[PDB]
């Protein structure tokens, strides 16, 4: 059993895709362990979440996008949940994300890509503690 | 603009219909304003939520059901949200709920009926204050 951190991004809200995204994960039989709705996440939180990208040219624009609307943070639990949810999510790059994946079916941009999911056990622990410090 | 309180009930988690239900409200263009996941709601909030029914024969069994699994409490905002979401919800009695409604399509029991929605302006204020004391 593993736990992974998922963010539903502001573009899901703008486009009314929140349920569509959550439903894909729900249909694969992952269970919600914690969940938090943010009318607007604090920029500091976003900066921490993306600390590993701080030197990338897109860092600030991505932070702006991530505070541009609401977010839902969710901790999902299930056997190999981290890798499995990453496969459902689909690749970041719109030239690569596979039809059948969340990004492959629904996302058309490298930034506005609807959903974050932890990429490893090490980052899951980190991200979960950022969004759910308790 | 109005705000209404919705509970996603434990039978929705059991039957994996959480997204399906939230999705119907999202497609109607209502906006999440607050949201909290409860792994198990405290008995006292449930009894206060249903205080109107405290002397009814079904009170204890209903309360028991409502703590039998997780729930999500959500505040939705929109023009005439209270009456419109109630219309989406459908009649408590499965002999009466209309196809096209949440309960008409999905519920088959007077108690395990998937969703709560505030029935009036006054009850919405009260229920919001219970679940989001803030
Ligand atoms: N390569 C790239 N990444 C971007 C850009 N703009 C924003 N990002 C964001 O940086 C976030 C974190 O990147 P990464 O860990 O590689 O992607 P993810 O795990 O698939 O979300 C991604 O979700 C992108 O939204 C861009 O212009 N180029
Ligand atoms: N067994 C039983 N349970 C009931 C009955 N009426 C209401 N309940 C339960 O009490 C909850 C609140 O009832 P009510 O406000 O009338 O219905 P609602 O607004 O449609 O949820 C319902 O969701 C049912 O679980 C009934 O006639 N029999
Ligand atoms: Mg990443
Ligand atoms: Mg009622």
């Amino acid at each position: 059993l593993q736990r992974t951190l998922v963010l539903i991004k502001p573009d899901a809200f703008e486009r009314s895709l929140v349920a569509e995204i959550m439903g894909r994960i729900e249909k694969k039989n992952f269970k919600i362990v914690s969940m938090k709705f943010w009318s607007k996440a604090p920029r500091n939180l976003i900066e921490q979440h993306y600390k590993e990208h701080s030197e990338q040219s897109y860092f600030n624009d991505n932070c702006d996008f991530m505070v541009s609307g609401p977010i839902i943070s969710i901790v999902y639990e299930g056997t190999d949940a981290i890798s499995k949810i990453r496969r459902l999510q689909g690749n970041t790059n719109p030239l690569a994300s596979a039809p059948g994946t969340i990004r492959g079916d629904l996302a058309n941009d490298i930034r506005e890509n609807l959903i974050h999911a932890s990429d490893s056990e090490d980052s899951a622990v980190d991200e979960i503690s950022i969004w759910f410090p308790e």
